[PDB]
């Protein structure tokens, strides 16, 4: 399998879903009270959901938390998906286990070529409707920004980076919102935007975590 695959049980156990009623982004568990996510997923009333699978299904390894703060990232802007990141807490600590985990923050950037590991629910089509309901992954390296910029000119800022091909076909876009990007072990990413969807010279725009990474241990300290 060259692209999108179903990732298998519990396979990447930091993997949170976001539900207001229904799965409506991903999200990172980063400590056994906090996770990250995107700031375009920002709501009121979410409930956390760790150990999922089949979302639609109780496969018996679930935690469900209701979120008690969301602090979204104060230079967030809407319109460029500038700064697109989000915290939450959780109401309580998470139960830590094999299938329930945190991914650990970047001491420092990923290098364009890194592979690199994005989970999530959404989309699977380009060209139509197709959700699909256990965790899909894809391997996927860190662009260049040179290759990412050019994809979309005057849209990229240095706070965002690109993941794919440039012929398109494999891609996360709707492909869930919030979700994670991980690179040797450490979250480099979060799904925020793309314009198309596995379009050719059309990526994913990835939040770049390790920008924001004293600002997200300063924020769940004073929280
Ligand atoms: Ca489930």
């Amino acid at each position: 399998i060259v692209g999108g695959y179903t990732c298998g049980a519990n396979t990447v156990p930091y993997q949170v879903s976001l539900n207001s009623g229904y799965h409506f982004c991903g999200g990172s568990l980063i400590n056994s009270q906090w996770v990250v996510s995107a700031a375009h997923c920002y709501k009121s009333g979410i409930q956390v959901r760790l150990g999922e699978d089949n979302i639609n299904v109780v496969e018996g390894n679930e935690q469900f938390i209701s979120a008690s703060k969301s602090i979204v990232h104060p230079s967030y802007n809407s319109n460029t998906l500038n700064n697109d990141i989000m915290l939450i807490k959780l109401k309580s600590a998470a139960s830590l286990n094999s299938r329930v985990a945190s991914i650990s923050l970047p001491t420092s950037c990923a290098s364009a070529g890194t592979q690199c590991l994005i989970s999530g629910w959404g989309n699977t089509k380009s060209s139509g409707t197709s959700y699909p309901d256990v965790l899909k992954c894809l391997k996927a390296p860190i662009l260049s920004d040179s290759s990412c910029k050019s994809a979309y000119p005057g849209q990229i800022t240095s706070n965002m980076f690109c993941a794919g091909y440039l012929e398109g076909g494999k891609d996360s876009c709707q492909g869930d919102s919030g979700g994670p990007v991980v690179c040797s072990g450490k979250l480099q990413g979060i799904v925020s935007w793309g314009s198309g969807c596995a379009q050719k010279n059309k990526p994913g725009v990835y939040t770049k975590v390790c920008n924001y990474v004293s600002w997200i241990k300063q924020t769940i300290a004073s929280n």
